[PDB]
């Protein structure tokens, strides 16, 4: 069996930078909408017998996106690959992961059974954002971490990294923060914005010391920046000199881009497991850690 | 168990006319869209031990509203719903329910798995593209059909239906209007665009006297209504008199107002499975036939 | 892995022709009964690892040859092959494909799903009755067709073929027809059997022009050919010189050969997917075309 | 729900009795062929919800009756039945029940997962020729025993039945006879038939005392009767001064019938498992036990 | 159907608390070990059509409760029960819940898989080690909360209450923390034991001001108890004055109770949802909240 | 894909034989036990596209090693193992391979699913205790005998074995025992405990004759070794010179040693599917059979 490297039209620029590591090109996909905005999928190429990775991030029209990936899945498992893997860069329908409200779906688990009906044989993704969603499939899920590479840009963009602190905007970040505190072996904060009993001031409580000293915001994803902005907006009354967000998901949808133009941030950095092409263009803030390495290295190693 | 309806996004009038039918409020659900475009569905009361039908067809944003839908299905699943019945009027990606082509997604197959395991244990559907696509299941599937209501309009509307001819606008029509010309006893015709060879104009052959006679066409869809107003051309050329078309899902999709409102048709006659509001106020040519007593029928009888 | 040719009691003389072209022997099995009629099958070497195709077409004693054909692959999937494919010529139940009755059973998704619990990876075909029959497993299926092999026989066989008018016998054969047609660049005709709604006289519907040109009547099979002779009386009754009947499944059960003999064909030609040896011998009208070389190519090609 | 008893075409008669015993009409069902052989169900009133009962026994046209009862199973679970139990009196395919040869399949196990996969929530059956084929399903199934009817039988047509030895015709029998002396205080022996290492006489051992004796041949069942016969040969030629035999499933194919007539045996006795009438017919010597009660009551309780 | 409660052997004393506050007996089983130590079960009543609860503590010889736990579930669904609800207040193998090293189990997810398929329809467990393992299971998952008990004794059993500060012992547990300070309009503290990379002394980070008030360590389980005595003594050396422990799961395995009994803990506060008798024999801090109500309370409304 | 043989702790010196005897070293694994006595599994090695074989005997902690082989057998499938084969010398609870009582569990089936839902693709055994058991999984189960070494020992080790009498201890034994005398051309003897209707004498009937001849006892497993004990003073009484007991599991659970070390036997002799070691050290007539080469060429035939 060859790798043959199918794009969605989700992320193609990623695909592309997949397949050029590889060695390869792109296998030939049709990707289009039939008038009535149902999901056309015409593979241009045989797949049989071949170990077919589909690239397909869960961004921009993530359903459609998400039908897209599910119907080239199906596609290939019919036309007799040996295998296929889904390489979803952000997972989709991740922060639905769990039943902690009345009549609540798990939509991460209803993801995970489609494409295991779909046909997907294998997962790569990275930094699900909870990883038991593993557990959501039978079959083996590869969660990479692009931690490896945020270590490298601070230790590289940050000259008083040394003496930062890394800070979690949110409880829930508080492994992240302190794995990369480790690392870096320096203090980290945390962040918290208690609970809205009611329809008073939204007040952010901070743990840890940030005072005279470099703040490093780490978080997962950044969707809506009200967590990160809202962090910075603590961070900075706090005495912080500079704040960063360093984000491995940047979803920047809806208010992000003017939330983080009116911030104090020094620099948004986010991997490209979701395209920023358009999001740089409206804001200088942000820069982007190239993870297709990363997804590179874990096809190849998948393969072999 | 209790009749629950919930309704999805895509045809919200139509599910408010079955649960007045059935003398039921509709279920409390809020669907609307996170801001990163993902689904999210909040069933506002508990459907534990209900029996709950979801309604839910395939029109307007259609991956948008099959997610939305399989969202629904396994959060009544998971809420422990006694029996989860999808109402489907117009079955998505129905059209794409074989492989005819090389390395072609059969997405009608796909479709009823992810319905399957989001745990669906009914479905209700009108007017399959394919009949077969019931086979698709290994759970009931009704497939109603709108043709009794189809021959109640002609009777109703057309005066001269009985010296009519029931015309089908390609050759996998020819059954349907087979049927139909026999419950009215009337002359049928059918006509035939022939494979495109090359890029010469697309040519129609009629087979059958249409010659001085009100002419019906009779189909099961009008996506983009090239097949309709290329047979009322061929129609008016071989002499009859008038031109209907009944469907019985109008998709209108594209150019097909424009088409339609440029065409020949006395009526352009289709069924509420999508909804057709928008539709009307373009082309005064459209005129619905209700089928929510169809609907509201299967449902009471499935339940009973 | 290595190509493992079984064949079933069915047609015998096909997996031979099969064989001979793959350059193979039949694999060693005993297929017989046990006294009390149970079937037995005694597969007599091993195919571990061995890239299996048992042949066995839905034709003579249907239930005893399917019991035969789900024993032989569950057998071979026990025996750790490394991959079972059945080549069914002719699939059994396959006009029992949807639900248009009450309690009407989808005898076709039964087969499938029987086949697939026996272990099949992958299904070979010719000319399913229904092609959505494909969406009844979720393995590959190949639905052969035998259309090039049928135009080649009337290009070779016809004089007049390029006059001729190619005949459906009902409604459901339109889409056929009208490819043939279309392929022969010539007329095509329809036949239709209006409803029985009581015990009055059977009368046919002729739509299209027969008269003093040659009838080639087609369909995708012939079982007691009520339906060919009914079209062929009304197509000499409409003008037609000649009358021809091409099937590609000739099951000829009942009634037929008597039929046959009476009627007026110049020919009744059916491909081999169901042994005609037999038939030939009562009805010289009948005339075979050989598929094992359509089967052949597609054991090769699904194995390579 | 309430019970619904649907008969296939292999023992109607023992389906009667059924339904007279539990004071129900059987439901109506025409079970009948295709031209072709297939087989024909037509289901002639709603099972909707309700506990749906299919007696069918593995006999006669095993291959048969058998697809008519997966095809029944099936459109009664399509048709929505709350349940659906087969009543197998005689499990066909029962003595397939491992792998002790090379490429041997287990036809028991098949039949297993073709009953699960056509619906069967339930399995009532009499006599398992292995009882662990209970462990072949994952749904319950009730292996009824007829040990207590044959008892009553021994005690009320054997006069010196407490002085009778009862006889395993070979070795898997030794459980049955054992359990059986048991009941009733008696000894007991075992006749076993050597390995056939090459083509000389077939020579019997016996172990146990039957001289001047009653024997009781006991055995599950008798298919060709050659166990028993040659039993019977044995046993007189040991002093044995009378012969019975009793099985649970006679069987009785091929020779049986001249057999028995032939050979020495006071009375052959089986249960109405399997049709008896045109065997006792040609046959003095069998007697028939009623078991209806047994299924009957298996019914009602699986039922309550 | 009737609720059945039936006890494994592990938690048999809170399965008789469930009992009596659901006003029941306990269902009739015998859960003793074969010889071979093998699990032996021997349910002794009906279970047929009725609502079966099986009690079971991941706790004490896990594996042995769990077998004890499958083999009952299984029993249960072949003896014909409605449903079957398996309570595992203490769900076993809840810390193996992701793939974080190579070739690392998902036990969690093994222990989902093994429940599903010994028939589980509905689990009910309180505070899993992680929500997402609602998410391994494809049935209804109560994941009840311990969180309002433990509130209820703190507010009842701690004097300055609302001066405390709530200590989460690891980074994990920030997000109980910080719900439980927020519900107590509390301040909260971090304590991180900073990773291994040598073989120096393990140091401990606190982030939060802990100096002169009362320390509440609040975890989801103690198996060892060396990252809460860890914790204690970081609080005690940070300065504060008091320190309590709250846990739900008490295990207390291997060193614990000389761990605790040597530490400065005023009070070691565990949930029932492990058997505690015997550790409050050995140390004299534990103290036990009953959550046989929360159990009772999620049976009675998952049966209504 | 190479042999990748992994040792379980419950037969590990039989896992060295087979390693060796195959030219391999054991894989790397850590099977160890957590504090809470959770089963923990550490594979120290790549497994991806290997052919793993898991040694593992159902011995000693039944429950601890059952669950060892399903972690190891599921960690192995996540870690993308080519193909997972679970080598299960003595099949824990195969005696528990039917429903004869109320309410019984089938353990066999159970452990049967829990295999194949950890992802097992291959099963091989020796000498289950019901063959029936290999129709208990949908994956191939080698079911290896045994019985060719028994012959050899007993031609090497008894002098007198032409004129020996094989003799079952109890009624499901006849077949092993009839098969044993077979192939030695020798006389069997069969020994029944009658049924315990009361809490009189336990007595045993012996058919067959044994006086003044070596009898041996051939059973399949002696857990307890009150049946061999009790048939050994049964045949002492019947006037046998010498008594052999020869089975193929040696259990000896509980008071087996102390039954045996005062019983007559000349020699118990087992096999090494279970370790025996420790039961030779305190009984010197045990004496044990190597079948690692059997495993061996059935794990060597199964790769190839
Ligand atoms: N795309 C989305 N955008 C916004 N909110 C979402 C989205 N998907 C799910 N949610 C909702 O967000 C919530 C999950 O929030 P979040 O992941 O930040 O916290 P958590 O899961 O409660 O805790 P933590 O991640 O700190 O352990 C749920 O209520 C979920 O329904
Ligand atoms: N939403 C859609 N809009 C347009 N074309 C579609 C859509 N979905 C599928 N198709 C394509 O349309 C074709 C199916 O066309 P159509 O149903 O008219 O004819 P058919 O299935 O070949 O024959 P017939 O219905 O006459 O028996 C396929 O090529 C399929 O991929
Ligand atoms: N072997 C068989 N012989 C005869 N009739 C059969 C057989 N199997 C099924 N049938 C019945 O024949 C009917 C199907 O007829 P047929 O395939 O000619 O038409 P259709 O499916 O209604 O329409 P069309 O094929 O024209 O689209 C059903 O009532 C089915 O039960
Ligand atoms: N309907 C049948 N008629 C005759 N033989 C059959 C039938 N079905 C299976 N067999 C064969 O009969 C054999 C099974 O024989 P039988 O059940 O008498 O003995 P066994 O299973 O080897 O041992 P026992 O039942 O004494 O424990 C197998 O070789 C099987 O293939
Ligand atoms: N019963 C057990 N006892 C001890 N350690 C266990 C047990 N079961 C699993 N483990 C191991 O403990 C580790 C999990 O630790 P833990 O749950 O404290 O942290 P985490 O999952 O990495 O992060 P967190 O819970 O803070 O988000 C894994 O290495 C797992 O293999
Ligand atoms: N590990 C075990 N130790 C002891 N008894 C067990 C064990 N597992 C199951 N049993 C019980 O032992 C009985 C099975 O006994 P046994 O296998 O000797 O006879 P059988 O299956 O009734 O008949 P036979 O094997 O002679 O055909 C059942 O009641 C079963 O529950
Ligand atoms: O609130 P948003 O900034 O839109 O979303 C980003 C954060 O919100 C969620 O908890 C994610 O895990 C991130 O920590
Ligand atoms: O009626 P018969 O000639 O027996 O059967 C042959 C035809 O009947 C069915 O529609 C088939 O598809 C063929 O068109
Ligand atoms: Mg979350
Ligand atoms: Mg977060
Ligand atoms: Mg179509
Ligand atoms: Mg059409
Ligand atoms: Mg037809
Ligand atoms: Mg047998
Ligand atoms: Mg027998
Ligand atoms: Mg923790
Ligand atoms: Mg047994
Ligand atoms: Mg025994």
């Amino acid at each position: 069996p060859n790798i043959k490297i199918f794009s969605g039209s989700s992320h193609q620029d990623l695909s592309q930078k997949i397949a050029d590591r590889l060695g390869l090109e792109l296998g030939k996909v049709v990707t289009k909408k039939f008038s009535n905005q149902e999901t056309c999928v015409e593979i241009g190429e045989s797949v049989r017998g071949e170990d077919v990775y589909i690239v397909q991030s869960g961004c921009g029209e993530i359903n459609d996106n998400l039908m897209e990936l599910l119907i080239m899945i199906n596609a290939c498992k019919i036309a007799s690959a040996s295998r296929v893997t889904a390489v979803i860069p952000c997972f989709p329908y991740a922060r639905q992961d769990k039943k902690d409200k009345s009549r609540a779906p798990i939509s991460a688990k209803l993801v995970a059974n489609m494409l295991s009906v779909a046909g997907a044989d294998h997962i790569i993704t990275m930094d699900l954002h909870a990883s038991q969603i593993q557990g959501f499939f039978d079959i083996p899920v590869d969660n990479l971490y692009a931690e490896p590479a945020v270590l490298k840009w601070i230790r590289e963009n940050i000259s008083e990294w040394r003496n930062c602190t890394i800070v979690s905007p949110d409880a829930g970040g508080a492994k992240r923060v302190t794995s990369i505190a480790d690392r870096l072996n320096v203090d980290f904060a945390l962040i918290h914005k208690e609970r809205k009993k009611a329809n008073e001031v939204d007040r952010m409580v901070l743990v840890g010391d940030v005072k005279d000293r470099v703040a490093i915001l780490v978080d997962d994803m950044a969707d809506t920046c009200g967590t990160i902005c809202h962090a910075a907006d603590k961070l900075l009354s706090a005495g912080a000199t500079r704040v960063y967000a360093i984000l491995t998901h940047g979803i920047f949808s809806g208010p992000a881009i003017s939330r983080i133009n009116n911030a104090c941030f020094e620099a948004v950095v986010v991997t490209n497991t979701i395209p920023q092409e358009d999001k740089m263009k409206h804001c200088s803030k942000i820069q982007v850690i190239d993870i297709s390495m990363i997804l590179a290295e874990a096809i190849r190693r998948t393969h072999n």
